[PDB]
């Protein structure tokens, strides 16, 4: 995240760390057993990382388990990026709690104008490279399609949004991918793409999760 700030010791008790021996991606607890992340952070061996603030310190109260599957969305297109979403199944259920919480689906797309909250342990820079130990937070914007499809012609599907500022300056980034965008509590995006980090006329890119609501319930229930 550029140009964000530190959200506090389990403010986001939904985020999730991926790890592979290294974070690597973040994503969303969605129930006990399951997480949401983009399809584009898939690899074999996760780990899913639960209740953490400083990636780099147990704290005591993490959660550390194991993926059982990872199923990657079936239209996924690693080329534009559309579809990008996967889902984690843990190897068994995490104990919730106000630290490790779930984070509700919607039933309804956000609208243009809505804040959203944007977490992650991404770099934080725009030129240069500077990783976090603790979770970072950001507050940006839903942009109209309009201005989304005027910042990346011929790229934006109807499965993608843009949120941020066309200012420049603040943003997610490398690292913050398979992450939360929360918007009137519920998971409205997962850190996606964008051309670099917070530059100007380039907002952040998210998967929209209103259009594959159907495709998780239909998915979890069966796996
Ligand atoms: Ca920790």
């Amino acid at each position: 995240i550029v140009g964000g700030y530190t959200c506090g010791a389990n403010t986001v008790p939904y985020q999730v760390s991926l790890n592979s021996g290294y974070h690597f991606c973040g994503g969303s607890l969605i129930n006990s057993q399951w997480v949401v992340s983009a399809a584009h952070c898939y690899k074999s061996g996760i780990q899913v990382r639960l209740g953490e603030d400083n990636i780099n310190v147990v704290e005591g109260n993490e959660q550390f388990i194991s993926a059982s599957k990872s199923i990657v969305h079936p239209s996924y297109n690693s080329n534009t990026l559309n579809n990008d979403i996967m889902l984690i199944k843990l190897k068994s259920a995490a104990s919730l709690n106000s630290r490790v919480a779930s984070i509700s689906l919607p039933t309804s797309c956000a609208s243009a104008g809505t804040q959203c909250l944007i977490s992650g342990w991404g770099n934080t820079k725009s030129s240069g490279t500077s990783y976090p130990d603790v979770l970072k937070c950001l507050k940006a914007p839903i942009l109209s399609d309009s201005s989304c499809k005027s910042a990346y012609p011929g790229q934006i599907t109807s499965n993608m949004f843009c949120a941020g500022y066309l200012e420049g300056g603040k943003d997610s980034c490398q690292g913050d991918s398979g992450g939360p965008v929360v918007c009137s509590g519920k998971l409205q995006g997962i850190v996606s793409w964008g051309s670099g980090c917070a530059q100007k006329n380039k907002p952040g890119v998210y998967t929209k999760v209103c259009n594959y609501v159907s495709w998780i319930k239909q998915t979890i229930a069966s796996n």
